[PDB]
């Protein structure tokens, strides 16, 4: 009902398309930017080492994808500008490419003709930045540029606002144990980061995480209380945030995680939720919901220092919320 | 000259083999019981996965190996007490089979004649555990049963010793990214712990670690103030260890930098590291020390809370140890 | 309707059970022999790093799994004997757990009161082994203990056959880049196999594999008239056979590829299978043939020396076979 | 002795510079080319996830590296024709960048004053290659521009050339279980090979092989008589070749490993090397010679299939040939 457009047919740009596909009633995304070519775009489509084959009649139009009935125009160009947004008649772009990030990049979707962007990671500092479940209704129609935060973020977010709420943060430090990503090298190459340079099915990355400071965005009220790092490690999907936070009311886990568990049932239902079971990674891959609470692990130690882990399907999580919040995009006008 | 036995010839047997090789002037190994076989325990002996093809002349003496050089005996017998310790006249039994670690079962070498035992792990309740650079003065000779140990808590121990000291630790609780272990399975199979029952090179697997409230034993000062989890994942060796403590002098991670380098390079030079270097987990394979610092990841947040990332190589490092704690067995009497 | 109780809930035990569950009109699995436990029975069923999350409602009975609907008894003893097939009244009994593959061991349960039994790999000597698709029919209901071939057997065995009906195989050797399996070492250490001892993700090892030799049981034809080895990978499940053989009559890939594209939709539709399309391991993870041609592969050197590439999920596509061949058991009388 | 600059500090750049730092008395590498930065070069040089910590003090010069003693120029621009060549008096330039394997694009570095060009891979058509153990003697010093061949090439041609010579290769292919390398993704994305495009550390990717064509390059007599495949595994470093090869005299494996040991002690002693021993892929990590043939594994099938499996170390070994090819074109003239 919404025209979107996806720019960046990557890990989040093709997890959008299949999260979405299932979705009920939607937006609707009538093109598709890949670099690549059609070929690429369905095969990597109908392929996916971490999805897996997709469940739907993927095939080429000549010039253009066509998932179980429909027809999705593929153009490639990687000048944002040149893209037929206008022409088309694009409301919404998902800007999935990770190159436009900034007012300026993001704008040049823009001024293709595009109405909208959503870029698809942290936006590059004027933009405003939205976590669902957290600050959602803060958005206006009048935003030419949002952002859905990073992967982390929305992982970290939702717990971390209860857990405010619930107990008062006064500070803490998180630690990401997060998969490898595109953006790391298979065997040690360039890259501006000499940690993420390294072989990254090899080795546990240090590296830097923006997403503690992130949290201030969409909870303001825990500016400059948080930070932390993040460490790659040898897994395609699915991360896990170790957060560590000094409280006000002092408390015991059972209590912590019982406040997750209203919340999850509650008003964030969806977006958090809390496990009781024994699971590790791969058990959490294709969850819709942007944080899992790992109970078992919950710890308070010292009446007011709080541990918690929670888990996140980076790829197949994030991309639920960017779908998520294109659909409230689409909700509030165009 | 001081006649060693090495009953279990697995990663640490044969780690701990290859560490004092090289070392410099110290006691005898003189027998290995390897469950396996003669020709299976040099040839495991001469080629590693992970620490190399070894730099000597391994042989096969028709029953028991030999190093460039040397015979040592080699005998199999999973009962301890069938074992010729006696008759050999074994001083010192480095029980690295991780299957007799609590008085009764590790007391089964010293009832074959043995006369030390040094549990290559956390020993089981009524056993003496020391850490080389902590504890290991409170050394008696009149200890039957020793444990150096887990290597976590080796890598632990050290700077957090030096920060209780300089900084007053008032509690804390710490998360160990772990490299995969014998422990876990290769693919989802039977284990006591069904989160280590599932498949190590494909998930990031929570456990529980006891490194936390080890740490109490080696440093009395800590006793009840700290707790954490272990998240095993898809690497072979080295591990890490991410410390968050709540001290008492209000504090700025260089200054916490600097304590750990007096400190690195006082009384702990060989213990405890430094690095303002940019590495990642394989950098630090084949490090002799205990535990490295990452200088370039230490955060002190809310003037109060210290955020600690230290390296080690849980095989290599700890073996280091097991043959330095042995050392000094030998240098006090028998 | 036909009772059946699964020794060994491993891999092949847990994939048969879940190969058949979807089945539509089968025979009958009552009880289950887990030398784990029920919890650990339940919870390994319904979690899996490579079949993903069981979908279906998986309970405890207080002593016995329960899956949507059905309450399957959960019984533990490593002695075949001791086991309740008598008084249960159990026709046949899945031996999945690969320590009873000879006439001798795998006649543990028929003693216990078993009537029937499939070994799930290759049988030890005196035992009639079946490739289904290929002879099958050759089945006698007099047949007191069936072998169901390796898996490799099974992904070679249906090609071979059509190659040497269509073309007249002289001889030829296939090399097997299987995945690691429960046989390995996850890392350095004890193992029959010097080269398995080695750490299953670090390294390809070579291993011997029987396959070859096998083929000619299932087809006397073949006998003597082929040899391979196998080289393990590290990648849990999917595997994939190089098959190298001179015929008798010169030919061409495409030749070689629509011979197969014949018997596949023939004799051999739901067997074998032939794939145009550029797909790599992942992929083929959960397919119900024994073995796909991967067409694009298909090379012909010298007008009589074939190469053909097929794959096979090992643990699931023999995990359907198995199902078969007990569905056969289940059609020819008792 | 002879000015060398290296085009591209990759994995062969950096393999081939450490692989003569230890030679004994080389040619003189003076400048390296890369795009990344002087830091980049330093630390990518002395941290490696493969081949481990550089054992040499290896520092920056302010705009150039500095290895335990010695001074690099270093300068970036991916633009051979603006290099100092010329002005520096470059003589051969170690061409390991990838992208200039053609006679023209390598012409590049010659215009910019470089006298030959070693390309370090396949040339592009118009370009002589050689393989060192095979035809490096016909090498002429009036070559402007080699190719030093693939790593296969390099692994399989040797032990190729001496079963032609004792046995008389008629026709036959090779299959090579090759490392992931720079040219996969490390997570599904574009690539021109679709294959290829899939994430490389959790598939067996199978891909396109030029070495089978290839040999005949460096054997003429081998011409129209090869052709093989190679399938991309989970590994960093170190491949193996399967090559089955029907030939004119029959024979028996212990025969065929006889002439390779007659061969490996004669005319490819440092090329070629027959192993006795049980290893698996790490255990051939930093070896020097181009094939080490896995004896153990040799089979002849039907007197005159012959089965041979070598094992090569695609970085480290064919860095060394790449150290020795430039040492050749140093002795025939300039
Ligand atoms: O933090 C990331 C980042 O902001 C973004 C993309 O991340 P992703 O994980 O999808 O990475 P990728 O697989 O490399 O996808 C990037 C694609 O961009 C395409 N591309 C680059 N430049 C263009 C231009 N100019 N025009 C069209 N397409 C373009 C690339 O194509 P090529 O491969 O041909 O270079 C890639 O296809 O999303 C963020 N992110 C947020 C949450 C979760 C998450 C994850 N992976 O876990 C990533
Ligand atoms: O926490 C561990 C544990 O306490 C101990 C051993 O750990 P390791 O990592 O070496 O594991 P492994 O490779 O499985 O070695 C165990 C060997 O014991 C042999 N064995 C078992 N039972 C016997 C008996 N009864 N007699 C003789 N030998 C025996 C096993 O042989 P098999 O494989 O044939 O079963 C194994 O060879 O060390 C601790 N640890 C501490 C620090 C660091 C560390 C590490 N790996 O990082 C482990
Ligand atoms: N994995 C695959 O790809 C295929 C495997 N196979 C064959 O199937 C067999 C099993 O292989 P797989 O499932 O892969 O391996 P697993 O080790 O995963 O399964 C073997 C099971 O046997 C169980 N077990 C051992 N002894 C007993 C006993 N005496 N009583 C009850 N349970 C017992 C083991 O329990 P525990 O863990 O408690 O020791 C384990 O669960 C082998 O014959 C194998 O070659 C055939 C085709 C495919
Ligand atoms: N790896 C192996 O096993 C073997 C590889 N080879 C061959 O060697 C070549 C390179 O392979 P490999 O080292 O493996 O791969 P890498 O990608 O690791 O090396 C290629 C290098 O070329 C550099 N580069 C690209 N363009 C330029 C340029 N125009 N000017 C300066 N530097 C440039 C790249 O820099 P940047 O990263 O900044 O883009 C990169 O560092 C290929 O021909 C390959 O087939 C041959 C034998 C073995």
């Amino acid at each position: 009902k919404l025209k979107v457009a996806i720019n960046g047919f990557g890990r989040i740009g093709r997890n959008f398309l299949r999260c979405w596909h299932g979705k009920d009633s939607p937006l609707d995304v009538v093109v598709i930017n890949d670099t690549g070519g059609v070929k690429q775009a369905s095969h990597l489509l109908k392929y996916d080492s971490i999805l897996g084959t997709f469940d739907a009649d993927v095939k080429t139009a000549g010039d253009s994808a066509i998932s179980v009935g429909k027809v999705i125009k593929v153009v490639s160009d990687r000048n944002p500008v040149n893209l037929p947004w206008g022409d088309m008649g694009i409301d919404l772009v998902i800007e999935g490419t990770g190159v436009f990030v900034d007012r300026d990049g993001a704008g040049k979707h823009l001024q293709a003709g595009a109405k909208k962007v959503l870029i698809t990671a942290p936006g590059k500092g004027d933009i405003p930045t939205y976590v669902v479940g957290v600050n959602e209704e803060g958005y206006t129609h009048a935003d030419t540029i949002i952002s859905n935060a990073s992967c982390t973020t929305n992982c970290l977010a939702p717990f971390v606002k209860v857990l405010d709420q619930k107990f008062g943060i006064i500070k803490g430090t998180m630690t990401t144990t997060h998969s490898y990503t595109g953006d790391q090298r298979l065997l040690d190459a360039s890259h501006r980061d000499l940690r993420r340079a390294r072989a990254a099915c090899l080795n546990i990355v240090p590296t830097s995480t923006g997403a503690a400071k992130a949290v201030a965005l969409v909870l303001p009220q825990l500016k400059g209380k948080l930070n932390g790092i993040a460490l790659r490690v040898p897994t395609p999907n699915v991360s896990v945030v170790d957060l560590v936070v000094q409280v006000s009311k002092k408390t015991f886990a059972e209590e912590v995680n019982a406040a997750f568990r209203e919340s999850a049932d509650q008003e964030l239902k969806g977006i958090l939720s809390v496990c009781d079971e024994p699971l590790v990674s791969i058990d959490f891959r294709c969850t819709d919901v942007s944080s899992t609470i790992d109970s078992s692990l919950t710890m308070v130690m010292g009446d007011d220092m709080v541990k918690v882990i929670a888990w996140y399907d980076n790829e197949w999580g994030y991309s639920q919320r960017v779908v998520d919040l294109a659909d409230i995009v689409a909700n509030k006008w165009q």
